[PDB]
């Protein structure tokens, strides 16, 4: 279940394996949103295949129509948008990612990362390969909680070993091309949190 411009089509496990073959790394961005964060990641690193997952295709149409253009007009060969939700990830993505990111999640996905929801995070952990680097960047209102043993033990029980926790400012977030990230970055002073480590 992927997007070819504004049209939804199927991609089989084989086809995907074939594509991933021409790359040394595969990164997955969950709840990718409007696909801009992923777009910038890919354009700056042609040695990685980027998979942006999101349950709402309407928000992906623009970038989706753009990545499919010829390279001369902003097209990209290392991107694919998957239409799925954290509650039910596609089995084809099992044990495939070298790295995973969840950037500025909203709604239920934010809840799953913050609570945390061990079951849901467990399913996300299944998308990563043995190595697997991960990054969770969140914000709620405009750091000790994430460094607590409780949160650390729960994420660990889900397959996520925290190596670092950092509090980022608007200045940093101003770097993201996401319209959602920019609204967040350009507004009131706000606190951002990045929990990162390995699977």
């Amino acid at each position: 279940l992927i997007l070819k411009g504004t049209k939804t089509v199927d991609l089989s496990k084989d086809e995907l394996t074939e594509i991933i073959g021409q790359f040394d790394r595969v990164h997955i961005d969950l709840g990718t949103g409007d696909g801009r964060n992923i777009y910038k990641l890919a354009i700056n690193d042609q040695n990685t295949f980027y998979i942006g997952i999101d349950p709402v295709k309407e928000n992906l149409f623009d970038i989706s129509k753009k990545i499919i253009k010829k390279p001369s007009k902003g097209g990209l060969s290392n991107v694919v948008f998957v239409i799925a939700a954290a509650e039910s990830l596609p089995f084809e993505l099992k044990n495939i990612a070298d790295s995973i990111s969840i950037l500025f999640p909203w709604g239920t996905l934010l809840e799953y990362v913050i609570k945390p929801n061990r079951d849901i995070l467990s399913n996300v952990a299944d998308l990563a390969k043995k190595e697997a680097h991960f990054e969770f960047v969140t914000t709620y209102s405009d750091k000790a909680y994430f460094l607590s043993e409780q949160y650390k033990a729960e994420l660990s029980n889900s397959g996520f070993r925290i190596d670092d926790v950092k509090e980022l400012d608007n200045e940093y977030v101003k770097q993201f091309n996401s319209l959602w990230a920019k609204r967040l970055a350009f507004g009131r002073k706000r606190s951002f949190f990045r929990v990162s480590g390995h699977v």
